[PDB]
């Protein structure tokens, strides 16, 4: 790539994930959101219901379950298709923050961006690689505790804005989001999911604008290979801007991993006291 600027088995491993039809009340009369591939709804078990369009079905539930940490959405169970998630007061990051009623500090938002850290330092060490981290999949709870969403069985293109079809394979792909080498070879691996979280503390530091305005598909590769990243938000400190930089070395290999980006935006985070709103850009509002 250009890096250079130019069955018993199943059944009885699936118990623990099962829930019994009578002990789950989806309320198809409240919607709570649209995906491509399912709609979500509020439910009582208090939580969010998604109902997909059947062996897979079992096992990525059981993969799923087995995936248990703070910062990582976790599934309550499966029901025969229904996805029963933890219901999320605040909804998606992106829309939390891009939120005019909410006045968040550099504090909130860095703190926000070690929350997704701490999140895919798990995942990352379960080998999941996620290939769609970005603001509007992560969501945040009651407590503001963020959880990274979008894997597995609640997998799902929730704001179809930011999906590019590739002209000759068709995928629908975040191309603003992936790494120079995801965008030549359409391979995804943690080293590119850490340019993605790159772009991601890019969108919590503008408080939710759209990565490169305009610059919409794979033509996003040779605007990147003229010797471009994103620009220094306004109220993103400095060490947090190299710390993106570092996100989108070139080289993969050299890009840190998350335990280095936990430790690293864990030190940025601790200078600050919670002095410093962050306010939205003028030419960032009302843009796509
Ligand atoms: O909408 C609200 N709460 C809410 C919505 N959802 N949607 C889902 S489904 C789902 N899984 N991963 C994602 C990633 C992004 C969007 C949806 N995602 C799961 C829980 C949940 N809680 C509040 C009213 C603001
Ligand atoms: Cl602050």
């Amino acid at each position: 790539t250009d890096m250079s600027p130019i069955n018993p088995e199943l059944v009885q491993a699936v118990q623990h994930v099962v829930i019994g039809p009578s002990s789950l009340i989806v309320h198809f009369n409240e919607v709570i959101g649209r995906g491509h591939f399912g709609c979500v709804y509020h439910g009582t078990l208090h939580c969010a219901v998604k109902s997909l369009n059947v062996s897979q079905f079992l096992t990525e539930g059981i993969i799923m379950k087995d995936f248990s940490h703070p910062n990582v959405l976790s599934l309550l169970g499966i029901c025969l298709p229904l996805v029963v998630l933890p219901y999320m007061k605040h909804g998606d990051l992106r829309n939390f923050i891009r939120n005019e009623t909410h006045n968040p500090t550099v504090k909130d938002l860095i703190g926000f961006g070690l929350q997704v850290a701490k999140g895919m330092k798990y995942l990352a060490s379960k080998k999941f690689v996620h290939r769609d981290l970005a603001a509007r999949n992560c969501m945040l709870d009651e407590k503001f505790t963020v959880k990274v969403a979008d894997f597995g069985l609640a997998r799902d293109m929730y704001d179809k804005e930011y999906y590019s079809v590739h002209n000759k394979t068709g995928a629908k792909l975040p191309v603003k989001w992936m790494a120079l080498e995801s965008l030549q070879t359409q391979k995804f691996t943690t080293k590119s999911d850490v340019w993605s979280f790159g772009v991601l503390l890019w969108e919590l530091m503008t408080r939710g604008a759209p990565p490169y305005p305009d610059v919409n598909t794979f033509d996003i590769t040779v605007y990147l290979l003229q010797g471009r990243r994103l620009l220094q938000p306004e109220y993103c400190p400095d060490p947090l801007y190299e710390v993106m930089l570092k996100c989108w070395h070139p080289k993969a290999e050299m890009r840190p991993s998350f335990s280095e980006l936990v430790s690293r935006i864990s030190a940025i985070f601790s200078t600050f006291i919670g002095e410093h709103y962050v306010h939205v850009n003028a030419t960032y509002v009302n843009v796509k």
